[PDB]
């Protein structure tokens, strides 16, 4: 009954840190897709 | 005791899963570091 209090308290925090670190991971992911579409268009101009 | 082994089991996964997802952003952001630096190989050539 003691360790369940110490564990369930920590899991409720670490599940909240899942929410913010997943949000940055998507936000880190969309920078890569913004980079390549910038890389592709500048590749088009160098042909142009 | 049955309530502990459920709770510590879930704590085993998500603490590893947050370690899993944080690897994925590093895998993602290093692709952005790959996708950016080769554009500079294209960018300097056009600027020349």
């Amino acid at each position: 009954s003691a360790a369940k209090r110490k564990l369930e308290g920590e899991l409720q925090t670490l599940h909240a840190d899942l929410d913010e670190l997943l949000n940055e991971a998507k936000n880190s992911e969309e920078k890569a897709k913004k980079a390549m579409v910038d890389a592709a268009r500048l590749a088009d101009e160098l042909r142009a």
